[PDB]
């Protein structure tokens, strides 16, 4: 029992979390404190909702840090994570889950827009990997969030989202075989459609998306947050260069 | 805390599990009645082999029954799904774990050696899943085990196993269509070098498969059942459709 | 040119096409014929369509012959290659292409359903395959013809059939590694909606297909004979194991 | 005959090719020419080079421009395909085949690196079909070179790389989605280990390469070439959004 419980248990560990102000990465920061990491979080610039998750993480229990720190900026990130590990004492486990969201006719879409898009969805990711892998040791993680538009884009105008996302699962295999020997899983996981501010359950547009759902609903943060937790603790072990898809059937 | 661990618990469930006298089977039945489930496991003729499974089960504090079911033979399948469902209550949970190995030069492979791999399988599966699925209502889980070779076929000689399994995928994306709307998730796990009777850690022929895992080692039938059990929960629940590789990244 | 036309050409080889008397086996066999291939197709029941695309095949100036064989009896697969070796003088390029299609409601599929699709759909592949492959030399073609929904299934009701080409998928990879240190190519092309008796360009239920394809409308089984006679030939040389989607854009 | 012919043809078409200078590329123009097509191929400095490819193509018949366009540099490329459309009438084929090869253990590589494969391998196809985009008409034809490492990555070192290419895949469907309600095709090409300058038949480290084959060797440029030649004319019209892989079997 309490054996399998150890099997949950995050405890000692030091998460840092990209993308905890809202959404998934909040959800995400949350779930990983509740199982006993420390968590540091950043934010770019919503100060107040990056402190008030670490007051909800504190009032349950746990203990995290909100980090500013511009996806933009690879200083920025490498600091955060330095100060990560100074402050939290290691680190243990890698999130990334700070996306944006794009859209546009191709008509309209600009070399500028794919510029920004990368630096953020694509660039900045590999940013933190780079950077939180001096620090990783045997028994690490990375996680990343992709999306289900990595494997399927079933619509116009979403290029640049789903490269982005598709750049991330080809970078998680290579990652995979880069920190293998280390003892260090890394993984990607595809959300779908996912009750947030980037993707509101009320549409206009959420019925196209809806109605792709095998199991007839958007999903939930929560239910991001308990694969990665799963997969940033001891059952995670034996996954790796893995891509898992967890989108409600929208793919299928 | 309590309410995450209600996050984990299968109490109160009843699971089916084809192939639970041995190897993934036998650690998946026996984690999902570590959870709660109360489980009923099948066998062909290794009678000794379930009973014990059965007996380490009930020591633990779970309840399980061993039936035995040639999976070959649809009526025996059937029989064992309503004895299941008559004796444990209902049937929440249905795992198809029971495949064969098969390695031969396509030179001496025969009509009746496909016929006799297909036989348990592929078929065998989708009889389980076509029978369990009256039984089975909202919040019900269906949970295939694949193989890694399902994706990814490195070496000759495999070709009616690999097939059987990418079948199993193929299978598993049409029924989370069909099974959807009624609350029911469907999904296949893939493991990659599991250290089993049916592939032992020790070569011969194990070097070639260990080569390729990331991570350095064959995994072990718990890193599975672990996989299995998230599934089978209330955390699976956004979920379906998928196929989710355990292999140490040997497929990366 | 003449020497990039040598690129092209099949004179001095003969194919054997399964389901060469209709839809897309009719207009493979007219294109493998039409680039020099001598031609044994096959047929069930259908005797005077089969003839009579042997005489079309006859008018353009090539050469073919129509057998009998019923792909639920693997003996008669078997005779029939042994027929087209005797009469034609070899075998070289095998093409199988008498899929089946199948589609209802889950509950109401029954086991000999299953039985059923996968006797030819999945089975009798196999059996052309095993047979096949003793007269095969260097320089050998296998093309098998599966369908978008191998890799994806946006419906229910179409697991059987999506599952029995999943299945070929998986034996391509396999038999790939098999074939290739003899030689020979073995691959799969994925149809999406073509205009065929199967599947009609008129609706019910056209629009429903008709409103996932990128370019708008449905193709036709010209384009599929374009691509398998392109595999067949010398510049399919390099490719092997390959999955060649050829949908529209519906899978994008 | 003649008709099937037509079914080959490129005459009346204007193709632009990046990386036509050497390997790949070059085969491609050349093949494209050979074809009917009047091709505009680009370089960065190896000026000598893609002038003697423009003779190699005038000398069998063709026509043929080089012009120089640092793949870095968004406006040399938009400059280069408004060229092209001046000189030559309109562009109706876009193939990207300037990628550059990059690998190195991961604790050495930096953020500097990461930057720079991407600007070359998966910015510059994005900014070369953003602006061949306002020419491309109905027929239009878009072919990126991508990796089969894109899709498998047996390897350390090689994330950047294998990342920027499944990038172009994932970007392919999305502007398949956008381009094909104009009639216009979107498809990436996978070659495997093909013998050229970046990649030499001759080990060190073929060999590695080598014994992933299925069919025993490398391939050739010109085996790449005939199958963006097919995709490029009449005969691809059905195929769109599609990976095609053409790597020996390395990746079954």
């Amino acid at each position: 029992f309490q054996s399998m419980m150890t099997s949950i248990s995050l405890a000692g560990k030091t998460a840092f979390v990209t993308g905890g102000s809202r959404g998934i990465g909040a959800a995400i920061a949350k779930r990983l404190a509740l199982e006993g990491a420390a968590v540091a979080l950043t934010y770019v610039n919503a100060a107040e909702r990056a402190q008030a998750v670490v007051s909800e993480i504190e009032q349950a229990g746990g203990r995290a840090v909100a980090i500013r720190a511009d996806n933009r900026d690879a200083e920025a990130i490498e600091q955060a994570i330095r100060e990560t590990v100074e402050a939290l004492g290691g680190l243990d486990i890698l999130v990334n889950s700070a996306g944006i969201w794009h859209s546009a006719p191709l008509e309209e879409t600009t070399v500028a827009d794919f510029d920004e898009v990368m630096a953020v969805n694509f660039r900045a990711p590999f940013v933190a990997i780079r950077s939180a892998s001096r620090h990783l040791g045997d028994g690490g993680r990375i996680i990343t969030i992709g999306s289900n538009l990595a494997e399927l884009v079933p619509w116009p105008g979403i290029s640049l989202y789903s490269a982005s996302k598709a750049a991330l699962a080809g970078l998680t295999k290579g990652l995979a075989r880069d920190l293998g020997p280390r003892g260090i899983t890394v993984n990607i996981v595809h959300p779908g459609s996912t009750d947030t501010d980037m993707n509101p359950a009320d549409g206009d547009h959420a019925e196209a998306q809806r109605e792709r759902i095998a199991t007839g609903s958007y999903g939930e943060p929560q239910d991001i947050a308990g694969l990665v937790a799963w997969l940033a603790g001891p059952q995670g072990k034996f996954v790796t260069g893995a891509s898992l898809t967890i989108d409600g059937g929208a793919n299928a």
